[PDB]
């Protein structure tokens, strides 16, 4: 019927571009099936900052300050404890697969900027937070917003009352006209998915031999233990059934797949979280958005693999604790950073910088990093996946504890 | 009375004009005429994004997603039609007036890029094309929250119905405004018309004699064709009297002769289009903005005759299918860009280089083109008129076909 | 109780830093004090645009045309007339502090562009300048839109009527909004205006001694008068009580003190002018967003008093009618430009650039000019704030004689 359309556009998708790769034609799937892709990828961006925006004024209309307060710090421990657990599984895998038996040849610290990373939370001007697409000073202005005006709501001067209820009914309809078209492009992403997940797979795929099959196997097998021990069982413990839970998230978690993007898939996540989760929009329009760029588990797992992936390759001997204290240093480095793709290949070339090594042509360290960025697509595919997917998982977690969970929609 | 004050405007000033530069004094005009054109210019400037959104989610609310559909390929079909018929009559006018007769002296393919245009038509941010004024994604994003807002507002919960009202009240409450704003700038317009042409009389006017005189003439009789045959007879055949058309669209042909952007003038054109033409906004708020960007029959004119201009300066022989194929690659390269001044002046140069001429200093090809050049201004306003009128007949036509058009206003 | 409180953050803050400055220790304050200030800040520019804007569109629409009219001549004419006083006083009290009696060592002519100034006042797309934060054609398109809003509620048309009742509430809620998170932003004032000016006086307090204090002095006692003389006077003569006119300006002054802008106050100059002065939304929606941007007298204070103490410094002679004449044509420079940091230090570089003076590094010139820049903060601080100050009496004085001003709120 229409629903698993995408998980066949997705398989089907992933053969074909294996295929049409070993056999030369992947120039022509870039020419001939990549621009649908492109379009899909397009339909979502258009509705990110109207439905982000109008929904998070909504929600955080629809809820007490005192409640949201509590969803932001429950919420942020979350991806606190899911991060930690995702290092763990970064560092485990990359020995287990002992990434790097390849043999090559074989000082940098810089101010803490978090200070002006918060204060930078607070937009100047909130039409141009807009214009440029910034989102957490959107969320910040849709909160302020949301908050004053059901304490207008509440005045008891009439005209007030009537203004605001005005607003808000304007940003509701908003909502409601991008949740539907919403829906409507989530008609088309079968195609959407084929055709991204055929490019990469004409383009990389054919690359994943030998030694960076493993990086590929180590990094996938880190965000299955992320997936099925992190998630699964923090679902579990709060009463949630996590095989229901992945099954609920499929749509979002696959077009997080081929997008490559936590905020270019939020318009799917959104209606996932209130169509399948049942999630009230107090909680989840202010989860997700934020959630899409603060989660750190997919960024820990590929700096601790890939680092030790370089590490071995140039025969430079690396503890399991300096490795931790790199991966920690990338993942600090990172907080702030949405995703995006080709960002974790810029993170680990700044990690190794920072370390001090020779990046310049012809270098050991330069040949290894080139390896990564050869891969490094099919490395983001998977890591945006599992950001969503914890994304999902802490949102309906934290809906479940503040009783904003519909019950109904979990029982078979 | 009021009526055909802009006439005068335009008439008045034009003699103005060349009298002050005939006699020296153009450069009087360009400090004290010209800032009063440039405030007309303006203040119909700031108009354009909020009618055109505006009327495009109201106009696009008001209609069937089907009947859109209709519009969109009729007006494309007609765009077609007249952009063919405009080359004809660019290459015959060209060769009747053997326009370079004056004696000088006297190679690159790129791939085509249309993919990525169509690809454009999607924004990725509607707030970043708003801020921008990008009119296409712009047109695109208004049709999907028109639709989007019918569609809710037929839905059985009253909440959501309520909001789309209130939406959709918004929105026509802007357009309201914005059309009762044009009325009021359009109560300045005779001032802003002749303090334009007054300025380009005085600059340019003066230059069109001998061989670029014939140019003119030539470029000139070409439009003139293009309207009294192919949009006459286009809406003789679809039962709209040509002769009460012309006389409704004059304020607009005369504010796109004087403002030389096709978009500049849409606020005039769709106050035309409802009050005068008696078209409806599902029609025009669509078509009129669409084909303010996507009409191509200046843009044929101009480099037909031009080509043949330069051709013949130089004395490079130009066979007339030759001819034809130089046009039709710059026109296929032109589709997308809307009405603005200076344009076909670039796009000429373009078509010259891509052809393989020297265009350095001192050359025969840079001293032709820059002889275009100096005429360029007096040639856009013409460029631009024809492109106005054919969208308003346009919009007009489809509108009868679709019985959106008001026959009361048709009627002495 | 909460009132007075910001006059205890501004006094307790300036001992604070006077304190960690003269102790060394001005580092630690600008790494731990100065954020919660930039915060201040920050907080307050992101309500700027929206409130300008919501404010500007109801006060308009509560407004005849007429009354708008006068509003706005009553209010320039009372710019130039303190601006008049300003520079009078600027040279009275450089030339009495005798600004400039150390020694050292010891031609430029541009077109006025006015007349691009005035058209820069309509906005090409208002949208841009939203996003842009450029305040004067914002203004210009929220009078227009007001105006047609009012026009179109008239109207005999029910639909028209609410549709522009419902747009007419939308930005009436916003601005309630805005004026509500004003008020919970001013809950914080005190820690920010703390924090700026400990931060100002660790930095450049210390350095307020020998003749760089004349110079203060001078610039503070030039402000004094325009107050206590230029701004009482007028005050008295329209028979509003001076005295408790600052009482009611206070949280204005102080924040206008510590931010050192006129533009970025304005929210609390707005709630201001609202709860405490009781001036109506018709009035202070239009003269305090256009005084921010047009109000001149700080400017001539600070070139009257800076020129002379350069001229002096470098040993050359400067009559009192060159320096009114060259402070004119610096206060002529200067128009259209709102209140920033660090502005009429580099206006004051640009006027001593313009009379040929030689700026190179070890020039005499470049000595003095970078003593000025040392103490610039400490000087804008009471130029700011002198602006402000005259900008709530304007309007206050401008509501009375339009008898727009509530006087209940004047009576003890
Ligand atoms: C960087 C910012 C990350 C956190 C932003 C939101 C945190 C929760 C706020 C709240 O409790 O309301
Ligand atoms: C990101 C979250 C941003 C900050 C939380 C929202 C604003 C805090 C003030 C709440 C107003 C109140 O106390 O009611
Ligand atoms: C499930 C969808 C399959 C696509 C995503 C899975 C990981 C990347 C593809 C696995 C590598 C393909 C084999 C490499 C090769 O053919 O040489
Ligand atoms: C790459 C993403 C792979 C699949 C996403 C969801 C997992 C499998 C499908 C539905 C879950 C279920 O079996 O119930
Ligand atoms: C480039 C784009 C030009 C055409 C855009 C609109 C075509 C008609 C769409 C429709 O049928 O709704
Ligand atoms: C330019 C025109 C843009 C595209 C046409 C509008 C969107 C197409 C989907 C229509 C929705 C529906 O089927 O009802
Ligand atoms: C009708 C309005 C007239 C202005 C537009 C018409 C075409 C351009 C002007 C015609 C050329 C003027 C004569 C040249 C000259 O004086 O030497
Ligand atoms: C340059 C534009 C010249 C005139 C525009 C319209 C044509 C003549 C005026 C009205 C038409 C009519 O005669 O009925
Ligand atoms: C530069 C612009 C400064 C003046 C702008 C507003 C002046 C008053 C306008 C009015 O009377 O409505
Ligand atoms: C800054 C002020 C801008 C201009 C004043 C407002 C617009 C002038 C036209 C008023 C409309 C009318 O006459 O009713
Ligand atoms: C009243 C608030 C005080 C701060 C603002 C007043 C003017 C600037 C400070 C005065 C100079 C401080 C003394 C200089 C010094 O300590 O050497
Ligand atoms: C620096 C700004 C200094 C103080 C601002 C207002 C003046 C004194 C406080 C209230 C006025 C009063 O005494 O009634």
């Amino acid at each position: 019927p229409v629903l698993w359309k995408i998980l066949w556009g997705l398989v089907l998708g992933a053969v074909f571009g294996l295929i049409a790769g070993h056999f030369g034609y992947a120039g022509a799937v870039k020419t001939y099936i990549k621009p649908f892709g492109d379009l899909f990828v397009r339909l979502l961006k258009m509705l990110v900052m109207p439905i982000v925006l109008a929904s998070l004024v909504v929600g955080a209309a629809s809820i007490s300050p005192a409640r949201l307060g509590r969803v932001g710090v429950k919420i942020v421990v979350y991806y606190l404890a899911t991060s930690a657990m995702a290092v763990f599984f970064g560092l485990i895998v990359g020995r287990l697969f002992n990434v790097g038996a390849n043999v090559n040849l074989g000082i940098e610290a810089q101010p803490p900027s978090l200070v002006q990373t918060l204060l930078n939370i607070v937009p100047t001007n909130p039409f141009a937070s807009l214009a440029k697409g910034e989102v957490l000073p959107v969320i910040f202005f849709a909160i302020i917003l949301g908050i004053a005006i059901t304490y207008l709501m509440n005045r008891n001067e009439e005209r007030v009352r009537k203004s605001a209820e005005t607003l808000l009914r304007v940003f509701d309809g908003l909502a409601e006209a991008m949740y539907l078209i919403v829906g409507g492009v989530m008609q088309y992403a079968p195609i959407g998915v084929f055709a991204l997940i055929a490019y990469v797979m004409a383009e990389q795929g054919v690359r994943v031999v030998g030694p960076l099959a493993k990086v590929v196997g180590a990094v996938y097998t880190g965000l299955f233990l992320q997936i099925v021990i992190t998630y699964f069982i923090l679902l579990k413990v709060f009463g949630i059934d996590p095989i229901k839970f992945i099954r609920k998230a499929k749509d979002a978690m696959i077009t997080a797949f081929v997008t490559r993007s936590s905020s270019g898939t939020l318009p799917v996540t959104m209606r996932v979280a209130e169509e399948e989760m049942g999630v009230d929009k107090g909680i989840f329009s202010f989860t997700l958005p934020l959630g899409a760029t603060i989660n750190m588990d997919g960024t820990a797992l590929y700096q601790g693999v890939t680092v030790l992936f370089v590490a071995n390759a140039i025969g430079h001997p690396l503890t399991l604790g300096q490795q931790l204290v790199v991966v920690l240093t990338a993942v600090l480095a990172s907080i702030g950073t949405a995703g995006v793709p080709g960002a974790g290949a810029i993170m680990l070339a700044m990690v190794l910088q920072s370390v001090g090594l020779d990046l310049t042509p012809g270098s050991p360290v330069a040949l290894a990093y080139a390896m990564i960025l050869g891969i490094d697509a099919i490395l983001d595919m998977g890591r945006t996946m599992v950001n969503v997917t914890g994304d999902l998982a802490g949102t309906v977690i934290v809906a479940k504890t503040e009783k904003e969970l519909d019950e109904s929609k979990w029982i078979s």
